[PDB]
């Protein structure tokens, strides 16, 4: 279930805080595990400051991972997919809870560069964990992060994807929630 | 009304928790009974602390009562019927209220079954209350009940509906809100 | 504007609070009046204790209506119509605001004597004041009261109404959010 | 991003503040910079007690700008474009939050006159800011104020202006949330 899911993704998480002095978590891509990975982002803000940001493929996507946020906080969703409604809401899941979630275009190198190095900008290099979602994120985001030379970078986030997508595949974010 | 139809299953639930020594209720179905149940288990849980497990048939129907419960608690109904968002639903309500709503297709016994198995696991088979929401959950239920040897199980699951059923048909939970 | 329009008619209601004993209102039709009372109504519930019921047509008015008190009271609206999501709503909203939101069908008199009768036994007739939203409720509303022979609180209905229409001429509730 | 446009937004009108003695901001047209200006209002409020109305074209801009305060404040949007249902989000915002969103049809002189002359009712134009959020809105604007003899406000509103869309074309409110 859900809450298995997320014990089990916090204390990986946990433990690569501990290993690379992790001090912002960047999750790249769509889908259960990045659910599960913002939703632990949520107890680390909360509990240790480290925050997390999602950058996921177009408004639609955002619009369904602020919602299942909110649904997770208790809290209403956005009303639409307007890109003002979900500015609005990542500036207020920020502010509230150490979480943002940002439209990126995976399927487009430069775009994901760009997204990036915004971040990059903002938190720095050194001191930030960057997470694919699944195997395509894996794969697009692999060769930009080696591009940009962040070899060590992209060795973190394949091998602890690794670990947190057999976590997911035991932990079974959603088996009571479909058929 | 909806207030005396709630009432009337609480005190009917009150009487069986000291009967059988209740600490997990769950319920199998959808519609009027399975609202009120899941009302009268919010106040049992508040109470008594004994939680309440709604196992409905598909992601629509998981929707459409997490959207009921959320009007009764005055909080923000989940945005769609997206597992994500029921799962995070059903987590949020489970950790502030002693509730879930679960997905469990009801018209295959091996799905029926496994839900089942899955509370069990959880929750053991001794101190659980288990309960049909209407005729056709108790048609689905009693077999595969009495196929897990849980005879008395499946005899209290049928005489505590028929005395619900008695109930709501008394109380009238929906009679203000339709023609 | 909508501010001008709630104190109006919250003064008019004051003043017969005080002239005829009012514990319970009772506002039978849709419409701007009918959200302008049952916003003064809240204030009534708040301040003096005076319990307000709105009896709509159908279940899409009790959903609007609902939906926009929601708005007013900074809480989420019912998700659907759902014959169960509104009686959720209108119970959360009676335990906490003092306000009820019913259907019944005000084009057949049988329904509306019905729910006139059901709020008869629940609230006793001494001291109910019943009100109608617009002329075709009055119109709907006379002849059943007068079955009833209910002939005083069907001249208040009429003399009441005429007030709250001129006051709400004036106030123009709705007039900043329409052409 | 937002954050960084309400910033300088807010930066922007605490200047005006202090030079032009201003207790009202009136917000003409919709989009970007009246999201920014809206929630640089409502810190506004907050600290300095000046309060903002935004004149927007239409229910459907009234319900997307309110839902888009509602994301950044926590709280619910209003169910629909109901003008019931926007008068109401509006009195509540009013209330809690010093802002408003009201419709002024602004292809119509009249009616914007009208709108105008509204908030001139109640808020005077001696100590009242109007602003445009964009280009059309000083096209519609400019002339408007120029007929009631308002030429000096008419001044300002192009000179802060201007101000306002080169700050929002450095801080870039949506970048992160459309490609």
């Amino acid at each position: 279930g859900l809450e298995a899911a997320v014990d089990a993704a916090y204390e990986i998480l946990l433990e690569e805080l501990e290993k690379h002095g992790v001090r912002t978590i960047v999750v790249v891509g769509t889908g259960e595990l990045a659910l599960v990975l913002a939703l632990a982002g949520v107890r680390l803000a909360r509990e240790r400051g480290v925050k997390t940001i999602v950058l996921v493929r177009d408004a639609a996507a955002a619009h369904r991972l602020l919602a299942a946020l909110a649904a997770a906080l208790g809290l209403p969703a956005p009303a639409s997919a307007d890109a003002a409604a979900l500015a609005a809401a990542d500036a207020a899941l920020w502010a509230e809870h150490g979480l943002r979630v940002r439209v990126a275009d995976l399927t487009d190198p430069a775009a994901l560069r760009a997204a990036l190095e915004a971040l990059f900008a903002e938190h720095g290099r050194d001191d930030t964990l960057v997470l694919p979602a699944g195997e395509a994120a894996l794969a697009a985001l692999e060769p930009v992060l080696r591009e940009l030379g962040l070899e060590e970078m992209a060795a973190v986030a394949r091998e602890v994807y690794a670990r947190l997508r057999a976590a997911l595949a035991a932990a079974r974010a959603l088996e009571h929630h479909h058929h």
